[PDB]
C-alpha cells in the first residue's frame, strides 16, 4: 500500500541468511539496516527521539535539533528534520568519513566538527554548550530512553516475530549507545532467555571488558565512555573484534554474499563466524549490519582498490 | 518472514507521497527504487536477465557476465553474480561516477572503462568484441526482453496494487534502456489507459523527441541510439528536463522531503511538478526515484557543498 | 503497520504450494481468496464497484445498493456497505446455502430471495425492478467495468509478482461474472502470453461451451447467460468439471493440505490435478480458491458427516477388527 | 512472496480502528485474528505447540495429538495435523457450536463429546485418560509454556511494532487458556508498562476475580479452573463482561463496521468501549476478536435472525407507515 511520509518506511528491515560464508554445520542470518530509508539503524533513533519529544511538546515546528554523533545518526536526524520541518546541527569528530559529512549536508543539516582523538565525550560536550547558548533541542541519544524503546519495539519485535517457532542461539552485535543492543537484549530476555546475547567492542576500545579506549576504525562503535542507557545485564558474551577483521570480514560479504554493508556490519558478522566456526551443529546465528557500504568509500575498507580499467587483467 | 537470498528482497519498493514539493490542488507520489538491495532500480534488469539466462541454459556458475552499463546494472549485476556465483565485467565511460567504479569493484566485478564521449553505443561494441574473444555471457541490457518483462510483472504490478481503486493521472520516468518505461508503459495501457505515460529525456540529448545526444550529466539516461526493447507506442507525452534543474530538484527532495535520490529522479520529479503546476485539481502523478543519491556524491549534485565546520553560520 | 479502515485489507491475499495432493512431477499452487477480511474473492468486486461508483458520484452516504448475487457479492457488498455506511438489498436465489443468507443479515444487509431454478437472469430482472421503483443503486456485476478492472491491477499483480522471475505453466480458474477470468487473463495476455488460462465450467452447466445451463451444485459459478464483462479471447483452455468431483476435492484440500474452501475452489484444484497428471516434468500451476468452506457446512460438502461422539471409533481400538 | 505451506501464513493480523463505534474524544482498534487460515487466534497455539514437541522429539510422522477445546484449539490442531501429517482427536463440550464440530470433522479431526457442564476440568480428564491408554501426545493448551511463548514472539511483536512511536493506553483481552493474555502482557510489562492491561471474564464466570463459574456463552472463554501458564501479575484490571451485552457489541462491530467477529469478540470491545465512555480525551484502547464470526451461526448471535424473504419490509416502502 501507498505511504504518506518516507518516515513511514523506517523499520521492518529484512533479515537473510548468508549462503557460503557459514560453517556448513551452522546458519547464520543478518539483519540488513541499510534498507531503512536513511541506510542506517540509525533511523529508529531518529524517528523514535523526535516523536516522543513532540509528544512531551519540547519540540516545536522551526525548532533546532543539535547532537553528537560519530555519522548515522546526524545523518538519519537531519532526514527526519527534513521531513517533518525542523532544523539541525550534527556535532561530528573530523575522522569520520567524508561521504556522512556529504550526507548530513545533502538533508540541509548544519555541521560542526571538531578533533576526533577527543571522542564522543568531547563532542557532547560542545553540542551541550550550543544547545545551552542557543536553545537548541539535544537528542542526548547516550541518555534517551526513546533510543532503546524504539528498539525494544521495533527491532526486537521484527527479529522475534521472523524466528518464532525457529531455532535461533546467538544474537550478535556491536554498541554505540547501545540503544539496538539494550532494547533488543531485554526484549530476548524475556521472549527467548535461552538466546545468548554477544557484545562485541573493537579489539582498541574495550571500554567495558578492558576500561580501554583509543581512536579506531569501527565507525559508530565504542565512544569513550559507558552510556546511560545500557543495561548491562542483558549482555551474556561481551567479546572483541579486530577493525581489520572487520573489514576484511565486510568485504567478503560483499563479493561473497552481494551484501555491502559497512565496517561494524563487518565486525557483528567476523564475530558470528568465530563462534559459529566452533559451535554445536544446528546452531543459528543472528548478527545486525548497521549500515550500508556506501558511506565507506572513502574508508580502509577500500584501501587497495583499483579505481582503473582492467587492462592488466585483460592482457591475460 | 525471514529470507533465504539477499537477491530475495529485490523488488516491491515503497511509493511514498510529496509533502511539500507538490503543489496544493495536486498530489505527487514517488517510487523508491533505492530500497532495492543493490540500492537502485537496475536491480530488477540484473536479476531477471541472470534468472532468464540460468532457465534458457545459457549460465553456469563460474561463467562470466560482460555488460556496457551507465553504473547501475553493472554495480547490480555484480551484486547478482557475487549471491549466485558468476563472474561479472563491467564496460563503463570514464565519466561516469567514481562511486560506481567503486561499488562495481566492491563486489568483485572487473571494471573495463572506455572514453564516455563514445557513448553506450561504444561501449555496447567493446563489450561485444570481449564476449566474442572470451566466451562470456552477454545481458544486453538494451535489447533483452527479460529486461521490461520483469517491470511488466513486478514494477507495474506494485504500482497497479498500490493505486487499485485510487486516482492516477500521471506516471513520469526517463529512460537508458526504456525498460522500466516499456514494461511499466505496457501494463498501464491495459489496465488504466487514462493515466498518461510522461517519457522525459535531457534536454542536450533529445534522441527520440529531436535526433539529438551529446554528452550529459543525467546519469542513467539518454543512450546514443534507440534501445531494441523500447515500445515507442507507450509514451503519451515525451518532454525533456534539462541536468540543471533535475539535480536542483534531487536537493530538494533530500533537503524538503528527506528523500535522497539520484540526478535522473531529480529529473522525474521536476517533470511531474512541472505538470503538476498547470494540472487541474485533484491530478494525482506518479514519479520514479531510479537510485539512491549516495553514488552522487564526487558529481555536481554537490557542487558548492561545504565540507568543514560552519564556524561562519556559527559566528551569527 | 496499523489500518484505517478493514476495507484496507481487501486483496493481497497468499499463494500456497500444495505440499501432497499434486503429481510428484508437478507443483500446484493456490491463491486462497478466504483471507480477504469478507471471506472470498467477492470483496475486490465489492469494493471496486461501490469506490467506482463513489468516483462517478452515483453513490452518497446513506444510498441503497441492490444486486442479484449466488452469496458472496451479497455478502461483500454487505460488508462494505456496512463499513462506508451504506444500505444494502441482496437478490438471491432461494437454493444457495443458507450461511450466505445469514451473513448477508450480519453485516445489516436485506434479503430478496427467489426460485432458484430462474437462475440469475431472472435474478437481475427483480433487482432491475427494484432498482427502478425506489431508485437504488445497482452494483450491475455482470456488466460492470469496475469488476474485471480491479482484477487487473490487484489479483492479477499479486499473482505475477509472486511468479516473477519463476516458472508458471497453467492458471486455473472458474467463472460467474467472469471478472477474475477476464481481469486476469488479460494481465497475462500481455506479461507472460505463455501461461496457458484454463476456464472451467461446471459439467452440468457448459453455459459458454455449449449453451447449456441446469442449476448447479458449485455455488457461485455459472449463471444462466453469458456476462457481459467477458472477454472470450483469454482463453485458451475452456473444459468443465462436475460438481462430485469438486466437492471431494474440496473434501481432500481440507483433510490433506489443512485448506478449507469452498466448492468452486475444490472444482479449480481438481481441474489443475487433472491437467497436473498429464502434464511434463517441472510444470507449474496455479489455482484459484474463490472462498472459504465454512459457508458450505449445510451444503452436500458435508453429506455424511458425523456430528455426534466418535464412540464407535474408540471401540474399534480396543479390539483387534 | 510465493509461501510453500498454509502454516506459513499464520500469525501477522490486521489491527484496524473502528470507525464509528468508538467514543468521539477516543480511537479504538481491534486485532483480527480470523485472518489466520484456521480462522482464529487458535493457530498461534496450534503450530507453536506442535513445532516444539517436534523439536523435542515428542511427534512424529503419523502421530496422533489429543486435545480437550472449546473449539477453535480442536479447529487448529486439526488444520495443523492435516497438514503437517498427523492425526488429531478433539475432546469438547456437546454445547459448544455445532459448527465447530463440523470444522475439526472437515480437517480430518476425530470427535470426542463429553457433557458441556462438566467444563474443560472434565474434558481435560478425558483427554489425559484416551492419552494414557492409546500413548496420544497431548496438547496441554493450559501448561504448555508453548503457548504464551508464541504470543510473546508473534502477537506482542506484531502489535508493539504496529503502535511503535504511537499512543497506546489500554489493551483489552478475554481469556480461556490466558496464553495470549499472559504472552501479550509480559512484553507489554517490558516495552510500554504504562499501557493497562485489561482482561475481562464472563459476568458469570468470574473465576479468576471471584472463583466463581457456570457454563456460559462466550464460547472460548472462562475454563473452569485457573490455567497452569497464567501469569497473574500482568493484570492491571480484572473486569466482567456479560454475555448479552457480548453478543449484541459483535452484532454491532458486523452492521456498523463490517468486521464480523465471535462472542468474545464482542466482548473485549464491549470492554473497551465501556472504558473509552469516561476516558480522557485522546485514549487509544486496543481490542483482541479471537475468531470469525461464521462458526456462530447456530449460536444466540442469531436469535431472531430472518432467515427468510424481506416481504413486509418491501411492502412496508410502497405504504407511508
Ligand atoms: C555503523 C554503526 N554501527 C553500530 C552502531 C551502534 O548502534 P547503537 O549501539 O548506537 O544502537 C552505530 C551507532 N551510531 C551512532 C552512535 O555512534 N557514536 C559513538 N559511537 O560515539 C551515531 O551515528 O551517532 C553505527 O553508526
Ligand atoms: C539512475 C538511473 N535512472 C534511470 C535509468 C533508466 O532505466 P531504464 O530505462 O534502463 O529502465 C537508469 C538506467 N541505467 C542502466 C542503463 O544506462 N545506460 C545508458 N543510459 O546508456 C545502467 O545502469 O547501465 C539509471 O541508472
Ligand atoms: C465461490 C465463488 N467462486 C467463483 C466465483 C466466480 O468469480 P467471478 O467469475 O465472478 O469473478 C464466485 C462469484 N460469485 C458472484 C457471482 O455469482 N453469480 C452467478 N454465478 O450467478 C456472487 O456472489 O454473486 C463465487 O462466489
Ligand atoms: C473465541 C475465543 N476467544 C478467546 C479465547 C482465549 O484465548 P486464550 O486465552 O486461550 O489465549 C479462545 C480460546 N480457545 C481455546 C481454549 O478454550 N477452552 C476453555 N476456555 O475452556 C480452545 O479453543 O480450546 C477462543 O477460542
Amino acid at each position: 500500500p501507498l505511504f504518506n511520509s518516507i518516515l513511514d518506511t523506517i523499520g521492518r528491515t529484512p533479515i537473510v541468511r548468508l549462503q557460503r560464508m557459514a560453517p556448513e554445520h551452522t546458519s547464520v542470518y543478518v539483519k540488513v539496516e541499510s534498507f531503512n530509508p536513511g541506510g542506517s539503524v540509525a533511523d529508529r533513533l531518529a524517528l523514535s527521539v523526535v516523536l516522543d519529544a513532540e509528544a512531551k511538546g519540547l519540540l516545536k515546528p522551526g525548532d533546532t535539533i543539535v547532537e553528537c554523533t560519530s555519522g548515522n545518526v546526524g545523518i538519519a536526524l537531519a532526514m527526519v528534520a527534513a521531513a517533518r520541518g525542523y532544523r539541525f546541527v550534527a556535532v561530528m569528530g573530523d575522522t569520520y568519513s567524508v561521504e556522512r559529512r556529504k550526507l548530513i549536508r545533502a538533508y540541509g543539516g548544519k555541521l560542526v566538527l571538531f578533533p576526533g582523538h577527543l571522542g564522543s565525550k568531547g563532542g557532547n560536550l560542545i553540542a551541550d554548550e550550543l544547545a545551552e547558548k542557543y536553545g537548541w533541542f539535544r537528542a542526548r541519544q547516550f541518555d534517551n530512553p526513546a533510543n532503546p524503546s524504539y528498539h525494544r519495539e521495533t527491532t526486537a519485535s521484527e527479529i522475534l516475530a521472523d524466528f518464532a517457532g525457529k531455532r535461533l542461539d546467538h544474537f550478535v552485535t556491536g554498541f554505540g549507545t547501545t540503544g539496538t543492543l539494550t532494547g533488543v537484549g531485554q526484549m530476548l530476555r524475556v521472549a527467548r532467555p535461552e538466546v545468548r546475547v554477544v557484545a562485541l567492542e573493537p579489539s582498541n576500545a574495550a571500554m567495558l571488558a578492558r576500561g580501554e579506549w583509543s581512536p579506531h576504525q569501527i565507525q559508530g562503535l565504542a565512544p569513550n565512555f559507558v552510556p546511560g542507557v545500557l543495561d548491562r545485564s542483558v549482555i551474556d558474551d561481551l567479546v572483541t573484534m579486530d577493525e581489520v577483521t572487520a573489514r576484511d570480514t565486510s568485504r567478503r560479504l560483499a563479493a561473497e554474499e552481494g551484501i555491502f554493508a559497512g565496517i561494524s556490519a563487518g565486525a557483528t558478522v567476523a564475530t558470528a563466524l568465530s563462534i559459529a566456526e566452533h559451535a554445536p551443529e544446528g546452531t543459528v546465528l543472528l548478527a545486525m549490519l548497521p549500515d550500508t557500504g556506501e558511506r565507506y568509500l572513502s574508508t580502509f575498507l577500500f584501501d587497495g582498490v583499483d579505481e582503473g580499467s582492467d587492462d592488466a587483467w585483460l592482457a591475460s
